[PDB]
């Protein structure tokens, strides 16, 4: 063997001599630890750009948030079907989880890749059909996950729009476009299996996910082959992309691009520059073309064609096979560099190439083949060296213990890539004991991971997208509830049908709107709605000056005694009187008394029955007028004139017509709703006389109290009802009143909960507490200005211990009631036009409503869906909604006006 030693020797003593000549000559491609070190830190600078919003639109390395934030953790269970293209090879695997997984490749020329999207997934979708065939699994429903080994955009993790097209792919019509719904299109066209594309990951997200289901120390995603690529867990506080910051989640570098801006421009020589001239993405994927094992070959066929011209190589010789483009291949610098078998592979392959290739050129080519694959290795351990100083850095601590999980051909086959790069990853990441996990099954397993989960997740939002499709309306159906009110309002209008009648069609005798003739100093009181308050308003014939203050009324009285709470009444009165400076002369009093109230004239009103909050004993089946008389009296103090009993709706109404005349409808949406409108007489079956109007006060909320409403009324909107002190009564009202959204919202949340879907399945005290969400909340929650943190906030001030997730499901479930009861009284009011353009025979109405209550006044969207709604609903029509801002006591002055005039 003095033989092999001695040749042995012969080559090194060749080598040597030329090895120095070589190291200058490409000496743009010998990168030092410090330019390393540099390229490290730019790295990170672009890092920090692409996670950052006010820097990623024009951020080169992308930082694309995939949907993954955990490692498998074993709690996964099930068979999967996975789709691996983007590699080398299109495999359709099988994996069933211990993880059993079932491999198939399947050709995918090079017509389908450079061909159209429609042919390329027409592909993808006849293998996956052959493979289901194959596999005998075409019955069973099985979830599909699809790694795309391409840059996409993906909100929610079954969503992949593909940015651009990266190494050997290049489809006409899918860039732009959701690569999940383009595949759905072929197997429908093909209409051959059922198929559901429940995940779609990167081969970087692929590759870690398997790794830590071996090693859960895993927390990056390496690849190295015909592109190079890298993933890791990012803390969810950084990624300004995604809402949250709880946790982390995975995001997909796409560090090929590094350089796309011109950063590396420093870096890239005319040898990368040349074979970017020649590629099938041009100015793309910079960093990418300088390390993947698609473009390396093609490197050296480039330096070696460069020298060969200068003479330097073959004694300047050149064939043609040295200038076709693809002679020289990755394989043969793989192979060229081999240990003992290296130099006379060098041979064999660059005859092949029709050079005689020299001793000497053998011992060369083998050299520029380890400055071309060293700077490939030294590259990806500068970028993977920042990765590993985020990490470090997210963790606080000074050293790092991670694992990188890795895959890809060139370092998988390369003989000096792997130790390389290693050696110089941990010089310039000496702070970190970073260990290297192959995927040795490949990314699959891993896809089954996050599939199972996204799976999961598919089939929760499905259950819970089962509940709030009942809050959801259709037109034709607010079409039907419009004709239904319409209906009820003939019945309460008409003699024989009344006492039937759900929906009672009140006559208040107001029976005009302010004539401009009103005068006087008129005392005013305003009970029923979320404030009770006495109000002194002095008219002059014309100008309106009003005085008021808020008297609270306990829960106690208030649910108390007719005595207790008619006394309490006549007490605040007593102080306002004193309050004015009024106290002594007999004053004219508008009682605004927000109830179903039978009057037969303005002076009495029987409380028909209590609606809402007020429970008082004795006070139904009597006149309120006359209870308010008894309480001045056991009082003893003053004395007043109880003109006028008006309800909120016809005191709403006046309040606004006084300054609009169009104003002929009165809406009020805030603890209870109801409305009223200027009926002909004609109509009023239930008063006696002929000419002119008189105000109907529609006791809408009613309406449905028979059944005509039981077909849009969920079970939850049972159980507030059942919950409720009037059980049975105002039901259209429960579903679209303040003092009941909150309800249905709560009741909704519980159900979530005991499901698991929300608060992590714990109904806490404050999810179970009467009234939590009121007005004034739901109406944030549901706002647009405010950010998710807000939300999120807000719910935790409830007292319930919401993550963002929840502060997401709860935001969503507000607005499907909300929006149910915007539409729902957008129905009544469409009807309350019909009839008017109908009763005075017209082919077109401009009418006027004058507006109030809380949740109108507050809620970011309850109005404007209503006022669409009634357009929408009842075309003959503009309506025009007038907010009252002087609250109902200035019309229910005007009303004392004219009531105390007769
Ligand atoms: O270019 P490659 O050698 O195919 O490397 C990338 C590919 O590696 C395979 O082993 C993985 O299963 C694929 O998911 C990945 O896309
Ligand atoms: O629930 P609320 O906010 O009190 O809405 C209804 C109430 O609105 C006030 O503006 C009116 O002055 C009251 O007469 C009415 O009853
Ligand atoms: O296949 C490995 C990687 O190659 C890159 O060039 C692609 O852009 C990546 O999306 C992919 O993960
Ligand atoms: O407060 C607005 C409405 O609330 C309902 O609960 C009452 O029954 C109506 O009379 C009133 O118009």
């Amino acid at each position: 063997m003095i033989a092999a030693q001695l040749l042995a020797y012969y080559f090194t003593e060749l080598k040597d001599d030329q090895v120095k000549k070589i190291d200058k000559y490409l000496y743009a491609m010998r990168l030092s630890d410090e330019i390393l070190i540099d390229i490290l830190t730019r790295f990170k600078k672009e890092m920090k750009n692409g996670l950052s919003r006010d820097y990623n639109p024009t951020a080169s390395v992308k930082m694309l948030p995939t949907f993954v934030r955990s490692i498998p953790d074993g709690s996964e269970k099930g068979d999967f079907i996975a789709l691996d293209l983007g590699g080398s090879s299109f495999r359709i695997l099988r994996v069933q989880v211990n993880v059993s997984m079932e491999s198939e490749i399947y050709d995918t020329p090079e017509n389908i890749v450079h061909g159209s999207g429609t042919q390329l997934f027409d592909h993808v979708a006849d293998c996956l059909g052959d493979f289901m065939e194959k596999k005998k699994i075409k019955d069973k429903k099985l979830p599909v996950g699809f790694t795309f080994s391409f840059p996409c955009r993906q909100s929610k993790i079954d969503e992949a729009v593909l940015i651009t097209w990266t190494k050997r792919f290049k489809a006409s019509g899918v860039e732009g476009a959701d690569v999940v719904k383009l595949l759905n299109k072929a197997i429908k066209k093909r209409g051959d299996y059922d198929a559901n594309i429940v995940a779609v990951v990167n081969d970087t997200v692929g590759t870690m996910m398997t790794c830590g289901y071996d090693d859960q120390q895993c927390e990056v995603g390496l690849i190295i082959g015909t592109g190079t690529n890298a993933c890791y867990m990012e803390e969810l506080r950084h990624i300004d992309l995604v809402e949250g910051d709880e946790g982390r989640m995975c995001i997909n570098t796409e560090w090929g691009a590094f350089g796309d801006d011109g950063s590396l421009e420093d870096i890239r020589t005319e040898f990368d520059r040349e074979l970017d001239r020649g590629s099938l993405n041009p100015g793309k994927q910079l960093f990418e073309k300088m390390v993947s094992g698609m473009y390396m070959g093609e490197l050296v066929r480039l330096i070696l064609v460069k020298m060969a011209k200068e003479g330097l190589l073959f004694e300047g010789r050149i064939t043609p096979e040295l200038l076709t483009r693809g002679k020289f291949n990755t394989s043969d610098v793989s192979a060229i560099e081999k240990d003992k078998e290296g130099i006379q592979n060098a041979k064999e392959i660059l005859t092949r190439l029709g050079v005689e290739p020299s001793d000497v050129d053998c011992v060369s080519v083998q050299h520029i083949c380890t400055i071309v694959s060293f700077r490939s290795a030294n590259l990806v351990a500068a970028t993977l060296g920042a990765i590993l100083n985020r990490l470090r850095d997210n963790k606080g601590t000074p050293r790092l213990r991670t694992t990188v999980g890795v895959d890809g051909s060139l370092y998988k086959m390369h003989p000096q890539y792997s130790r390389r790069f290693h050696k110089t990853l941990r010089r310039l990441v000496p702070d970190s004991d970073v260990r290297f996990l192959l995927s040795e099954s490949g990314t699959g397993k891993g896809a089954a991971m996050v599939t199972a989960v996204a799976y999961r997740l598919a089939e929760q939002h499905r259950q819970i997208e089962e509940t709030l499709a009942h809050f959801r309306l259709s037109k034709q159906t607010l079409m039907e509830v419009k004709k239904r009110l319409r209906t009820e309002m003939e019945m309460g209008l008409r003699k024989e049908t009344n006492s039937k009648a759900t929906v009672k069609m009140l006559p208040s005798f107001v029976r005009s709107i302010p004539d401009g003739t009103e005068h006087g100093d008129f005392l005013a009181l305003d009970l029923g709605g979320t404030n009770f308050r006495v109000l002194l308003v002095k008219i002059r014939s014309r100008t309106v000056e009003m005085h008021n203050k808020i008297y609270s009324i306990p829960l106690e009285i208030m649910q108390g005694t007719g005595d207790e709470l008619f006394d309490h009444i006549v007490s605040c009165i007593s102080d306002f009187l004193d309050y004015m400076g009024i106290k002594g002369p007999r004053m004219p009093l508008g009682f605004t008394f927000s109830f179903p109230c039978h009057q037969t004239n303005l002076d009495c009103g029987i409380l028909i029955s209590w609606t809402k909050g007020f429970k008082a004993t004795d006070c139904e089946g009597h006149d309120v007028a006359s209870l308010l008389r008894d309480a001045v009296k056991r009082r003893e103090e003053f004395d007043l004139d109880v003109v006028a009993v008006v309800n909120d709706t016809v005191g709403t109404m006046m309040t606004c017509a006084y300054e609009e005349p169009t104003c002929e409808i009165g809406l009020i949406v805030g603890t209870g709703t109801n409305a009223c409108y200027m009926e002909e007489m004609k109509n009023v079956e239930m008063v006696e006389g002929n000419q002119g109007q008189m105000c109907i006060n529609m006791e809408w909320g009613a309406f449905g109290d028979n059944g005509c409403l039981d077909d849009i009324r969920t079970d939850f909107d049972k159980v507030v009802d059942e919950y409720s002190l009037n059980s049975g009564k105002q039901r259209f009202e429960k579903m679209i009143s303040g003092m009941y959204l909150g309800e249905i919202v709560r009741n909704i949340l519980i159900d979530f909960t005991k499901k698991g879907f929300l608060f992590r399945g714990q109904i806490s005290e404050p999810l179970k507490t009467r009234g939590i969400f009121e007005t004034k909340f739901l109406s944030q929650i549901e706002s647009d200005r405010l950010a998710l943190l807000q939300v999120r906030a807000i719910l935790q001030q409830l007292g319930l211990n919401s993550t963002c997730d929840d502060s997401i499901l709860v935001k969503t479930v507000c607005g499907v009631v909300s929006k149910r009861a915007a539409q729902l009284c957008g129905a009544g009011m469409a009807a309350v036009v019909e009839k008017i353009r109908e009763n005075r025979g017209l082919d077109h109405l401009n009418v006027t409503v004058g507006v109030d209550g809380t949740l109108y006044k507050l809620h970011p969207h309850f109005s404007r869906i209503m006022h669409q709604t009634v357009k929408e609903l009842s075309p003959k029509c503009t309506v025009s909604f007038l907010l009252s801002e002087d609250g109902s006591g200035k019309g229910a002055a005007l009303i004392t006006a004219v009531g105390v005039r007769l």
